[PDB]
């Protein structure tokens, strides 16, 4: 089935925001390991592949539809100190979720409402789960100090 | 069996600072998963739990005696951070002790053994179990300082 | 995250409901039981565990907005027999129903499509689960008459 | 193997005749189940399933012969209170197993014994299970009254 | 509860579409198997029970919303080779996505958002695993031949 | 108890013709297996097997009629090529269908309504199994070749 | 420990590789999967794990020598059939095998012996692995045509 052309270029644009998404979480995962912080090594890297799996659905959605996956993921920006990852991580995860929104909008407007219904499924995942925690451990390294906070996470 | 209308209308004085307590617990315990401190949850969704089984055997009795149960909560009363939080819930817990233990004195003036044997149960629930928790966690903040004590509750 | 005022409030506004329509089965399936219909008592009782649910869903999701959340129950209304309680939850779910499709609206408007997903899963819930249940009862009562109808809760 | 058109034929006139009688439990059951007598909705769900495999029986046997299944299921009638929609489907099982005993006579008459013992089946289940059920369920309507009636199959 | 005369009438049109999509699942199902091809009988049986869970939701649907069920099949199409088959399961699965997609718009206009749900679960099973499988099987025809293509679903 | 003379005689022809089906089938299904068509030797291994069973029903029956059965098999004329085996094993279930179904006709007219039913088993398995399966493989052979066919039969 | 700067320049040209490595397999398994060839799917679906793991291997090798990852991949390359794609992967693994080898080259010159170990691992699964099933599957395209090969990976 064709799809609308408008929507497969959207989802596109998503696409390759969350093979970003994957990739910066793959670096900051290992950093944080190579640091020996390994409850955030598995925190991220879970994450890393649950953007995999965005990126599948997207990616599969792509081609049910006709459509060219484009697979050039967004460029990243991984921080250097645990502050700057998490705070790095969530204005990707802050940029993800406007745009995941703007896609639902877009996506309704041209009656693709599987479309719709996956990407809503992405938002829950990234305001709920994903920003949610990032939130979380900035707020928890506010209330007892950085330092605490990183002896938290060994 | 109709029950003694002094004592009906005390119990439901019971019952509405019961189903307060729980809606308190239910904010704090909530307000404390936001910030990431599940620990502070899992207790709190647990008192929670046992104030609506305190406010459940309060209302099976009124309705054993032939009563009406009043089910408007009591204002409640949140804190804004962890340690106004902990005061808040010990200055409701106070309040209830002393409300049980007026409530034993009527129902043994009124010859209402089982009524007074209830409210003796859940006085000892409040005494022992969460009254006496919470001057814990106030005690541990004093004793390691806040910081420390927020560390160990994530 | 900060969601749109008028979101908050709005959640606010079915936050209160749902802690009333909790409490109003609480006290109905209490009465149920009081007169000896278990299976009365039983499915209100499951009815109140899963308005707590709705109401736990509802507050989660405004504090991860940034709101604060009410927690003053509306008033509730109990009936007195059996037919006018289940009367009185009829006409509670048939306000929960219209509530949350306002609700629906006002996130789909405001873009707030996550929070537009919860309510749909709750509105679903109301029609299908527990208005249905009562419409169905007040049709046996019709059917086979009260008296049979309220032997065959026991 | 060419069957014999008349058989083919005939059987086809059964196969629309199951279609419709599946259709008509179908929405039977369905009703049963709306207004709370799931006892009704469990029999004649079961019921639906049976006249489907009946249907199978028949549509593969017309392709085993060479012949082309008519696929338009009867017109269906169903019943707008408990009492109709008994006596509907009795009518109709009636009708089947009138059209089931002709078939047996002319598949007898063309030599086709094994369609003749695929309908003996069928006129079995007719009778014995189908048709009786429903006499039984009208019976018992006349010996209790409708209003217990209908209490027992809550 | 009284739904929109509108959406019932809409929920009608899909439910006796669904309906026939079930039956030409039944026929063309059993073709398969007559000539021996039992991977797309296994296939396409699985698709009439899918559809046939499809109608009943529907029914169910429109039976809460206080409507009739319209239970006359649409008319079929069936194929008389395997790639008609195959074209004409297609298109009655391109016939279903669009009336299912106009139901969707057509529900979030009159507010019901319970019935838009149900469509958009229905619409995903339409796009993502009929049509689509469909779609996979004309591919592989065209990829490695008609003869092979048969010989694989032996 | 002695049958009728016409019975025992006819079922005395029909078990040599059984004899003679489980001697073809036991001579292909040992070619089929010796050019490395695993596939056929299983499924005519089967049907020798099975003819063998006929066989012995006839025989047993004959005996207890006070006959003496009649051990010569028919003829055979086994195939050299799979196309012409197919095709010699589909004229001999066509005569023995035809011969099962005058043996039932003549049990029916000497009132002998035991060995009818049994003829009436066979002849189901002669239309339903042996002779359907291979028109299924003549049929595949003519729609996706006779080289994709023998590879599939490996 | 600081690492040789030529050696972890050249892990990073090696990371990129594998990056692009795992993401063209990304796009070409899902390509095979939307065509319905399974195989082809779960094989690179392995692949693509497989490249994940080993671009995995160097970027924690690089940050144990005190370098940065580079996380930008190499361009892809994507067929649009399926000896296309064969061919494609086929030329990068050749390109990855002759980048592994002058990195072990590399790593023995600079005496980085754990380095050249784990480049070493890598080699030997290009080779014996990857590129070794790719040239297999052409060459079975070679000796069997290409619409056999393509319905064995159904
Ligand atoms: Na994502
Ligand atoms: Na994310
Ligand atoms: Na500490
Ligand atoms: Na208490
Ligand atoms: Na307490
Ligand atoms: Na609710
Ligand atoms: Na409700
Ligand atoms: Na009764
Ligand atoms: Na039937
Ligand atoms: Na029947
Ligand atoms: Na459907
Ligand atoms: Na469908
Ligand atoms: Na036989
Ligand atoms: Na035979
Ligand atoms: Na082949
Ligand atoms: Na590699
Ligand atoms: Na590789």
């Amino acid at each position: 089935m064709q799809g609308h052309p408008e929507v497969i270029d959207y989802l596109n644009t998503l696409l390759t925001g969350e093979l970003a998404a994957r990739d910066q979480y793959f670096i900051h995962s290992r950093m944080y390991e190579d640091w020996g912080f390994s409850k955030l090594y598995e925190r991220l890297n879970h994450e890393m592949e649950e953007e995999t799996q965005h990126a599948d659905a997207l990616l599969r959605r792509i081609l049910l539809l006709e459509g060219t996956p484009r697979m050039r993921p967004d460029d990243i920006h991984p921080g250097t100190t645990v502050p700057e990852m998490l705070e790095a991580d969530l204005k990707l995860e802050r940029h993800v979720r406007a745009a995941l929104a703007k896609g639902i909008a877009l996506c309704e407007q041209h009656k693709d409402f599987v479309s719709r219904d996956i990407l809503k499924a992405q938002l829950a995942d990234t305001e709920e789960d994903h920003a949610y925690w990032l939130e979380q451990q900035l707020g928890l390294i506010a209330r007892m100090g950085l330092e605490n906070y990183l002896q938290s996470q060994i």
